[PDB]
DNA sequence: GAGGCGTGGC
DNA sequence: GCCACGCCTC
């Protein structure tokens, strides 16, 4: 339903927000800043930005309730679960 | 673990 | 558009 029509590409897909997001790997944009003191980078997607800003802060929400290991991510941590069992 | 990214409820 | 699931590849 969703096009991308930027040069040979023609990918496709289901919500307009899912193009506009894959369109920011042809045109470079990165609308998303850290604004930790110094740092400078960016990214095209919301959820980079959140990956890069638990590197600074070292934040792990995901906390397996088996041992004492934690998790910067959802899957990270689902995939640790397995080895429990 | 980390990076890339498709996806759907809201 | 946000968020956050979760898959693929390294
Ligand atoms: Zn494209
Ligand atoms: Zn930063
Ligand atoms: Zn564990």
């Amino acid at each position: 339903t969703h096009t991308c029509d930027y040069a040979g590409c023609g990918k496709t897909y289901t919500k307009s927000s899912h193009l506009k997001a894959h369109l920011r790997t042809h045109t470079g944009e990165k609308p998303y800043h850290c604004d930790w003191d110094g740092c400078g980078w960016k990214f095209a997607r919301s959820d980079e930005l959140t990956r890069h800003y638990r590197k600074h802060t070292g934040h792990r929400p995901f906390q397996c309730q088996k041992c004492d290991r934690a998790f910067s991510r959802s899957d990270h941590l689902a995939l640790h679960m397995k080895r429990h069992f």
